[PDB]
């Protein structure tokens, strides 16, 4: 109950939330249903329009205008935002110049440059360049300020989870809104976009941005605005807030326009009908700028102007049915849509069976439109796993395309041109940032980079200590003139040991043979110093990783490679090498075929064994430094030591095989030298974190040789690839993946195929951040470069997406 018998005299849009049933004046009671009975009278005033003209000008104060023309409007703070364009002969922020503003240029009293974000709904990356013409405000921010070609969302790529985590700087799976829709079964309770449920607490995790500037006592303008407050409302209501007094300013504010993406769903990204709402949005853009050059803010003001998702074109023809695939249909329930996502319909239903359910919607059509996950095998980089409220089964849909339980959802439930929710690397669903203000740099140009990117940097631009997030603090320093956090590398935890030549071949008993036995201070002296590390300037060139945690391990050093042995996991948590433009690939001999040799720096009790191999049917091994490109055929015999070796199913070995025999080659010929620094990673509980020993669920049958869940590669060469990898001057270029480690090639519908047709294809699928396989691997790489953290930072956030261009 509301008792809304009070008023909203001298209250519209109150900073502070009254407690019901008193009622309520804030930009939020509409969707409560508890504004005053004169909220509408009072704060929602619309008379006369948004704009002074010539004949208002110097009127008298009528106070049931929207806004004002009259002289005390300044004072007061209310005038329409082109008041001093009309009445005064000022010209419109858009007409000005830019001009370099070198520090804030604030009133007296603002002791902070306040930020303001302005955030568009589908905002569409590519709007930039194609409707540039008729967007002249966002244009100028644009380029008079810094901007990114665009800013990549989070999956899914919905309103929602994106707009939380540019509040929040986490992973949906981490803040907990997940989906537009969804089921939380330790409540058991539903939340969805209609409805009240929404509203409770609970669903919303982390810390947004207006509840770390209130902690730390910077006040904020209210974030969220109900839909039938007119953008001109909302901006006179900011320009309003601005002009309070000093003690009940606030310095954080936000925008939000619901176009365009409410247009993009009806009419398609490019629709006609889309050249519209960007006008009006841009309409809107000069009205703020207009209004804080009339204040005096136009040069002191950090302005955001942000997207949450871009917009696809998307129709009811384009439509999976999960009818034509499963027999058992009425026994599950879909969240349906762009993304889909599959539970059963009664947890009392002991025949519902997850495994039969993704068997029958996997590679079932030539051209199939989705493709079934459990979650923990979706690709690590859309770090959506590590939630109760993500159903295990789930559908990555094709751009384009649709998913829906049975086709009378679709017809009773053409209506839709546009839709978004895709895999975030799509180019479609690209957004938009750019920054301008004192804060930020002049008419420059930063690289693409993550919504979750941003918190940090917000929290920079108001002076806040950000609570703990799933930015990279610091990877955005560029976008900075000051302001800039100076992050130290992290503290390595545990040092290695170097071990020598401790181990006679007998003392193994391992069950490996190799071919082996065959024969001079010419080619013994030169053996000494590779297993000292003479050639490891070449193969490690950015310093050892740094183990992050506590852990006992090896460094050993080779020829061809050099790796960081772990003695708890019995295989290298890393192993680095180079490989030139000129190298050559070379075949395993007949005679080397199963050769696997003991390793005499490292004791049997911390050694694999070829025995446990045999043993498993289902296990088989690979190495993580190749065989075929070994630098010579003495050097060869370095990659079959059994401290190379690691778990491998056969089918996962068709992946790898390929990738070392083939993709390395041609990555070093393609990029004039690489580096690469490839292992194991363990994610049993894909939390995307490292896991503990005591956290792994299999292991090769009958020893404690742990199976990863993954591999990962990093692919390192020079930006400037006229120089070699290792002799590069200059900034880095990378690229990673990590490889779901899985006993079939089911993911991939080609697989019967030549690898030649489909495993590059998979790598791509699984490409990654040099940062994501950090959390994964407790392993901080690039310690030793002669670039700035910051740069590295940037660098380590990297995501190579195999997209065309935008
Ligand atoms: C992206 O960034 C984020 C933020 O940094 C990273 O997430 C953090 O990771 C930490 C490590 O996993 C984690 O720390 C744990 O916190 C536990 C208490 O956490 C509560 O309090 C915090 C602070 O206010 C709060 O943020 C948490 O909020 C979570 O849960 C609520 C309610 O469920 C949600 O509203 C909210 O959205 C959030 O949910 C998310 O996180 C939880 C895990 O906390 C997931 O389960 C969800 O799926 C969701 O993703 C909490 O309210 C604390 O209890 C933990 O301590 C245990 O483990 C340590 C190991 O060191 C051990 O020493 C302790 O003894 C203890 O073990 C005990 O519990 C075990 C399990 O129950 C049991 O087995 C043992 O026997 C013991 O009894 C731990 O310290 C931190 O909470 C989250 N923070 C957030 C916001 O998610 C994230 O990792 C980053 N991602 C990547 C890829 O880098
Ligand atoms: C939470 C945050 C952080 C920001 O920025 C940052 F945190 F990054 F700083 C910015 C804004 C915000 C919050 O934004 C808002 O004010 N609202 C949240 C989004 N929202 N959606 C609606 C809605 O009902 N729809 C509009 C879109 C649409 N299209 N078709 N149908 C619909 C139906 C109303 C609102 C109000
Ligand atoms: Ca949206
Ligand atoms: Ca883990
Ligand atoms: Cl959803
Ligand atoms: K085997
Ligand atoms: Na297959
Ligand atoms: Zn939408």
């Amino acid at each position: 109950w509301t008792a809304t018998s009070g008023s909203c005299k001298g209250r519209c849009f109150e900073l502070q939330e009254v407690g019901p049933p008193d009622c309520r004046c804030d930009n939020l009671c509409k969707s409560y249903s508890s504004c005053c009975h004169d909220f509408d009278e009072l704060c929602l005033k619309t008379a006369r329009g948004w704009e002074c003209t010539k004949d208002r000008c110097g009127e008298v104060r009528n106070e049931e205008n929207a806004c004002h023309c009259s002289e005390d409007c300044l004072s007061r703070g209310d005038c329409c935002t082109n008041y001093q364009v009309v009445c005064k002969g000022e010209s419109h922020w858009v007409d000005d110049d830019c001009e370099e503003i070198k520090v804030p240029e604030c009133p007296a009293g603002f002791v902070r440059p306040p930020l303001i974000i302005f955030s568009v709904d589908g905002f569409r990356a590519s709007y930039m360049k194609k409707g540039s013409k008729v967007m002249p405000n966002i244009e100028k921010l644009r380029s008079c300020g810094t901007h990114a070609p665009y800013m990549r969302p989070v999956y899914p790529t919905k309103t929602f989870p994106n707009l939380y985590t540019l509040a929040t700087g986490l992973y949906p799976e981490s803040h907990g809104i997940v989906g537009n829709s969804m089921y939380d079964p330790v409540f058991d309770a539903s939340f969805h976009l209609r409805g009240r449920e929404k509203f409770n607490h609970r669903w919303w995790g982390g810390q947004p941005l207006w509840i770390t500037a209130t902690k730390q006592g910077v006040r904020a303008g209210t974030f969220f605005w109900s839909v039938s407050i007119p953008h001109e409302r909302r901006i006179l209501t900011i320009l309003q807030w601005l002009s309070l007094p000093d003690n009940e300013r606030p310095s954080v504010y936000a925008f939000y326009s619901e176009q365009p993406d409410f247009s993009g769903h009806k009419y398609g990204p490019f629709g006609p009908e889309m050249t519209n709402p960007l006008r009006e949005i841009d309409k809107t853009v000069g009205q703020l700028m207009d209004g804080l050059k009339q204040l005096r803010l136009h040069r002191c003001v950090n302005v955001i102007f942000v997207g949450d998702h871009g917009m696809e074109d998307v129709t009811c023809d384009r439509t999976e049915f999960l009818s034509n695939y499963l027999t058992n249909v009425d026994d599950i329930t879909l969240v349906p849509g762009t993304l889909g996502r599959i539970r059963a319909k009664s947890i009392n239903n002991s025949k519902y069976d997850p495994k039969t359910i993704i068997a029958a919607l996997t590679c079932k059509k030539p051209d199939q439109h989705f493709k079934p996950y459990m979650k923990q095998h979706l690709p690590k980089r859309l770090h959506y796993a590590n939630n109760r409220r993500i159903e295990d089964i789930h559908l990555l849909v094709d751009r384009r395309w649709h998913v829906a339980r049975k086709p009378l959802d679709v017809y009773k439930k053409c209506f839709f041109q546009g839709d978004h929710g895709f895999d975030n690397k799509v180019n479609s669903m690209q957004t938009v940032f750019v920054g301008y203000g004192p804060t930020f740099k002049y008419r420059t140009k930063v690289p693409p980079f993550e919504n979750i990117e941003l918190y940090n940097v917000m929290c920079d631009l108001l002076g806040l200590k950000p609570a703990p997030n799933n930015g990279t603090h610091g990877s955005l320093n560029h976008l900075l003139r000051t302001n800039t956090f100076r992050p130290t590398m992290p503290d390595e935890v545990s040092r290695p040991n170097y071990p020598g030549i401790m181990y006679l071949q007998s003392e193994f008993d391992l069950g490996c043979t190799c071919d082996d036995k065959v024969e001079n201070k010419l080619e013994e002296l030169n053996k000494r110093l590779h297993t000292k590390g003479s050639t490891k300037e070449r193969h490690l060139l950015y310093g050892r990783p740094a183990v992050l945690y506590r852990t006992s391990y090896d460094i050993l050093y080779h020829t061809d490679f050099e790796s960081g042995y772990s003695e708890i996991f019995l295989m290298p948590l890393w192993t680095s090498y180079t490989i030139s433009k000129q190298a050559e690939v070379s075949s395993i001999p007949e005679h080397l075929t199963n050769c696997v040799r003991p390793d005499v720096r490292v004791s049997p009790g911390f050694s694999q064994n070829c025995l446990a191999y045999k043993n498993d049917k289902q296990m088989s091994y690979g190495f993580l430094f190749p065989p075929y490109l070994s630098s010579s055929p003495e050097a060869k015999y370095d990659a079959f030591l059994v401290t190379n070796m690691v778990p491998m199913y056969p089918a996962f070995k068709r992946v790898w095989a390929y990738f070392q025999r083939v993709l390395v080659k041609k990555y070093a010929s393609e990029r004039n030298g690489v580096n690469v620094i490839s292992g194991p990673i363990f994610d049993y509980n894909y939390d995307g974190l490292r896991d503990t020993e005591d956290e792994i669920k299999q292991y090769v049958e009958g020893s404690s040789i742990p199976v990863p869940t993954h591999y990962y590669s990093i692919i390192t060469s020079c930006l400037d690839f006229t120089q070699p990898a290792d002799k590069c001057d200059g900034p880095l270029s990378v690229s990673s993946f990590i490889l779901p480690h899985r006993p079939d090639n089911d993911e991939s519908c080609n697989s019967s195929e030549d690898e030649s047709k489909w495993v590059e294809e998979l790598m791509k699928m699984h490409t990654a951040r040099v940062r994501d396989i950090e959390h994964l691997t407790g392993l901080d790489f690039y310690r030793k470069t002669s670039r700035s953290y910051s740069e590295i930072l940037t660098l380590k956030t990297y995501l190579h997406t195999y997209e065309s261009e935008i």
